């Protein structure tokens, strides 16, 4: 009874406090700071009622009732914040679902610069606790689909971090470097877990499951078939919970699980000793990072369960799903070199071999070579990897984001210059995060770490699909991004951008730039001029890219105020469309 008191009992009042201003951020990603501080005092104040006495006169109802109803009185202000005003008219599930589909990925938000290092230590010994609402309401408006106890954890280092720093001798040397580390970290977060929500929300939970079996047995391979099995489904349970809205039980499921791990690792693996000694949100961060445990030496071959058995086509139509789920265990457990994607592929290819030979005269005969149909899916990812990294090491990071984005920029021209050039920014950030591992574990790093670059493609392009390749490679199915993005070649269907008015934009705003800004300036510049030809274009865009650093080296050495940029911006315009 009184579900908010149970979740607020299990949660404690300030990680109670905190989710639910994670969720107000995540469902009116618009709405100001200061009303929905004002929401969650009301609501955190109607649970103290609650686990006061459960039998109040509005405790029985249900969290997502009572959170749409407080977000709703502020949620349709009719001048133009009425958008959302759609579900503020719906109830019951309907509301709750049409919350949860106008999440906005890319918002109109202002980019959040935030001032010196002394004005931010002021403002957060003013008040710590309103410092860290606004943080946590900043990156939860942002990041609609962040994994909320992760993001409790990141609040948390993100205090500790100010706590320590602001009281040292130069406030700069010391917190700028744990912020930028902190920010980093936090855009792979909320990137890894919209791939696990896109994946459960548009290919349902066994999708999922899946998943969970092939990484829980790649880093459990000394548990038992059943003890991965109870893991993944609590793990699915948890995400789904927290993907579909469900915050506070979220936070309690997870810290539940990690109770659960915590207290049977001789079952599950030998290497939680240490995290399972650390607070809440450190242990289970640390049980969801954990390093693969040593796998099992003397493991029999699969054949002769899978392959060589005559019971092979019974065990596949008696028991369906808990055979080909005992097969994925079985093969991720021996395969910690493998890609989860790689190792689904390759359990779909099990599965669909299985289904049209047993329908066959000899399906023995039939399912005997199905370990050669796994050689070339196996192959096309080593050489993948193995290529893009000698490249890389060639090129170095910054020229290795140049070729993937003239490269990704010919395959689907017709997306949009700023989802480009971040995504193929992305794409080459693996290159310097797991070429560097030794092969051992080269292909889990990188396909991995690909299917969630790959996946924000999607989600950024699912806003405003304009590209048909991007939409049936990222529809067709989950597992197959990679290989479907990777054979993409240049699009010959596209009609080249002319020479616009404002294609680029050059003033004296590019030498006060950061190292970085100034990099995204060229790199959207080298997206547009190769949408201005997306053939033809060998590799002279070098030529093209050469005299325009000369142009800005040029015309921002000069005595000018910026009014070099302008009629020799016209001489660059002029000179690179003969080129």
């Amino acid at each position: 009874k009184s579900e908010v008191a149970h979740r607020f009992k299990d949660l404690g009042e300030e990680n109670f406090k905190a989710l639910v201003l994670i969720a107000f951020a995540q469902y009116l990603q618009q709405c100001p700071f200061e009303d929905h501080v004002k929401l969650v005092n009301e609501v955190t104040e109607f649970a103290k009622t609650c686990v006061a006495d459960e039998s109040a006169e509005n405790c029985d109802k249900s969290l997502h009732t009572l959170f749409g109803d407080k977000l709703c009185t502020v949620a349709t202000l009719r001048e133009t914040y009425g958008e959302m005003a759609d579900c503020c008219a719906k109830q019951e599930p309907e509301r709750n679902e049409c919350f949860l589909q106008h999440k906005d990925d890319n918002p109109n938000l202002p980019r959040l610069v935030r001032p010196e290092v002394d004005v931010m230590c002021t403002a957060f010994h003013d008040n710590e606790e309103t410092f860290l609402k606004k943080y946590l309401y900043e990156i939860a408006r942002r990041h609609p689909y962040f994994y909320a106890p992760e993001l409790l954890f990141f609040a948390k280092r993100y205090k500790a971090a100010f706590t320590e720093c602001c009281q040292a001798a130069d406030k700069a040397a010391c917190l700028l470097p744990k912020l930028d580390e902190l920010r980093d970290e936090g855009k792979a977060s909320s990137a890894k877990q919209r791939l696990k929500c896109a994946s459960l929300q548009k290919f349902g939970e066994r999708a999922f499951k899946a998943w969970a079996v092939a990484r829980l047995s790649q880093r459990f391979p000394k548990a038992e078939f059943a003890e991965v099995s109870k893991l993944v489904t609590d793990l699915t349970k948890v995400h789904t919970e927290c993907c579909h809205g469900d915050l506070l039980e979220c936070a309690d499921d997870r810290a539940d699980l990690a109770k659960y791990i915590c207290e049977n690792q001789d079952s599950i693996s030998s290497k939680l000793k240490e995290c399972c000694e650390k607070p809440l949100l450190e242990k289970s961060h640390c049980i969801a990072e954990v390093e693969n445990d040593e796998m099992p030496a003397d493991l029999p071959s699969l054949a002769a369960d899978f392959v060589e058995s005559k019971d092979v086509c019974k065990n596949y139509a008696e028991a369906k799903d808990v055979f080909l789920g005992m097969f994925l265990y079985e093969y991720a457990r021996r395969h910690p070199d493998y890609s989860v994607v790689l190792l689904l592929r390759l359990a779909k290819t099990y599965e669909t071999t299985l289904e049209k030979c047993c329908a066959a005269a000899d399906p023995h005969e039939c399912y005997a070579k199905v370990f050669d149909e796994f050689k070339p899916l196996v192959e096309e990812p080593q050489n993948l990897i193995k290529q893009n990294c000698e490249l890389f090491e060639q090129l170095g990071e910054y020229k290795f984001q140049n070729a993937l984005l003239v490269r990704y920029t010919k395959k689907v021209p017709q997306v949009s210059t700023p989802t480009l050039v971040e995504v193929s920014r992305n794409l080459g950030k693996v290159g310097s995060k797991c070429c560097k591992h030794p092969e051992a574990k080269r292909m889990p790093c990188a396909e991995d770490y690909l299917s969630v670059v790959l996946n924000q493609l999607c989600v950024l392009h699912e806003k405003t699909p304009v590209s048909d390749r991007v939409t049936k490679c990222c529809t067709e199915s989950l597992v197959n991004r990679r290989p479907c993005f990777s054979a993409l070649e240049v699009d010959e269907t596209y009609v080249p951008k002319e020479f616009n008015a404002e294609t680029f934009t050059f003033h004296a705003d590019i030498c006060t730039l950061s190292e970085k800004e100034r990099q995204i300036k060229k790199q959207t510049a080298l997206v547009e001029l190769v949408k201005h030809k997306p053939k033809a274009t060998k590799e002279q865009l070098k030529a093209v890219m050469d005299d325009f650093a000369a142009f800005v080296e040029k015309c921002c050495k000069a005595d000018d105020k910026e009014t070099c940029f302008a009629e020799e911006g016209k001489k660059l315009v002029a000179a690179s469309q003969a080129a």
